[PDB]
């Protein structure tokens, strides 16, 4: 019993963690097999920061300009590429703690851990979720550029994001593994407009269903709607319109508690139309959406890696 | 910017999570050097949970009746005693991947990342407080006993926590690493009371500290406020009296913010009494407890491990 937010276990990811400098700028990199992976603003000075040519600044560097240690261990660059918004630096070792991974393009609304790193050393662990405006809610300071996003089943890890920036307003931009952004952003420190933001409706429903499996249970009433009138209350409070593949994903949880998907989303609807009256779900005083059905599954049944 | 519940890079600690059966229970140890620490209610079959004689139980098990495995690495015990409510299996291996450790009863208020884990393998991983009545608000299933909780500095493991059980009312009791329960806890499955919870109030001022930092900045009034005034309201609110040494804690987040700390006290009395008014402060809508001083500052100026 008990719901929490909660990380995956960090290690297969911290022994990957390296620092790179080029010029005087350090962030992190990503070490897998003999190659490193890091955001390409690497290469940018102060000046070059509000309009960078990434192509033009990178011909200035040789593989010797890429400082990249791990531990107190140096490693050696033999080569180097831009591929979009990251810069691969090939190395002379493979990595011994490289663990089976692979790239992924997480869709919004699904979630992922961050290992938020300084100097290529590990500070801390949080889960998080990729907004439906392609932001992240994070926490990150200078030097945190090139922390990566993960998931975690049995031994395969799964990379989903690298940290590339702030934006003026306090949220976080990054890419994928290939250094494809996530979202409309650019690696230049500009103006950029992140949409209106969206609740994920379906991650709300699935913390509602934790709730009620943890004996939270106030919320449930005697009332149910469809998905269209469902979605006419979603439109108003900013919420991610409710699809069937959405009802589907809920299944098991529906069939383990017993409560079908619509009243679910009935209960929901007259928790956003009233509010919560001070009252608090899984010690939460608002309507949490940052677990995914699957993560909800997972932690109401104890998964391990 | 941004202000996340962060555990601890966690890796330091999933090498030393092993599996310990004794006859059919099975649950989590701790292998130290060429010491496994586990919950000496291992020994106890369902029968014996509800009044326990753990020195006859004990005196039943030999050393080979102790099934500790690591991975798919067998241990072999050629010892054990029992300590308070902990058993120590002495086996033939140190293990490779102790990290330097030291075993620490930490204090109501403080906070740990918890490593749950089930089978000997790591679930996920989550930052959490001893509450002022010595319970913890745990994410915690069968099998779960024996995951630790535990803080970093540098390279120096402080271990504080061992779960051992969940009480009839879903929060959760363990002991320190020699085995002293925290709080008046017994490991029998028996009714039993937890105090009344206070708020952890040095922690929810370090909180309010860290929203200013991060720019949330609202909740900030034109009064200030005296200990002993302070004091009342936190009685009918029952939040823990706040004193001198936790004023002086708060100097360096006064200090950096130029906000005086009985300001910041004034700025919650009028939370208590006003309640949040519908609004969020680093996106919660309650007033949060679980963030040390310590842990404000690490976060703020991105200390590595
Ligand atoms: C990273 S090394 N620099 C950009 C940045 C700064 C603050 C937060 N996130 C990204
Ligand atoms: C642990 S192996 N058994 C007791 C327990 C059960 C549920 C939650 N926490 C502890
Ligand atoms: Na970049
Ligand atoms: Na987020
Ligand atoms: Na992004
Ligand atoms: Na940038
Ligand atoms: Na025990
Ligand atoms: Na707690
Ligand atoms: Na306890
Ligand atoms: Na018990």
């Amino acid at each position: 019993s008990g719901f929490r937010k909660m990380a995956f276990p960090s290690g297969k990811v911290e022994g990957c963690m390296v620092q790179v400098t080029c010029g005087t700028t350090t962030l992190n990199g990503l070490w897998l097999d003999d190659v490193v992976y890091c955001p390409r603003h690497v290469i940018c000075t102060s000046e070059d920061m509000l309009n960078p040519n990434y192509e033009d600044l990178l011909i200035r560097k040789s593989n010797h300009n890429f400082l990249v240690q791990a531990g107190n261990v140096q490693l050696r660059v033999i080569g180097h590429s831009m591929q979009n918004c990251v810069l691969k630096l090939k190395v002379d070792t493979a990595n011994p703690k490289t663990p089976k991974y692979k790239f992924v393009r997480i869709q919004p609304g699904q979630t992922f851990s961050v290992l938020a790193c300084y100097n290529g050393s590990p500070s801390g662990v949080y889960q998080c979720a990729m907004r439906p405006n392609f932001t992240i809610k994070g926490s990150f300071l200078n030097g945190s550029c090139g922390s990566v996003g993960f998931n975690i089943d049995y031994d395969c890890v799964s990379f989903c994001y690298m940290h590339h920036m702030e934006l003026p307003t306090g949220v976080h931009a990054g890419t994928d593994l290939e250094g494809n952004f996530y979202g409309p952003f650019v690696d230049r420190q500009t103006a950029q407009a992140a949409g209106t933001d969206t609740t994920i409706t379906v991650n709300v429903l699935a913390w509602l269903y934790a709730a009620v499996i943890n004996g939270d249970r106030w919320f449930l009433n005697r009332f149910t709607t469809t998905l269209n009138d469902f979605n006419l209350v979603a439109m108003k409070y900013n919420y991610e319109p409710l699809t069937q593949d959405h009802v589907d994903i809920l299944g098991p949880l529906s069939a383990q508690t017993g409560i079908a998907v619509l009243d679910m989303c009935a209960s929901l609807k007259e928790l956003l139309q009233n509010g919560m009256n001070g009252r608090t779900i899984l010690g939460s005083a608002l309507l949490e959406d940052e677990f995914t059905p699957f993560d909800v599954v997972r932690q109401c049944s104890g998964v391990t890696f």
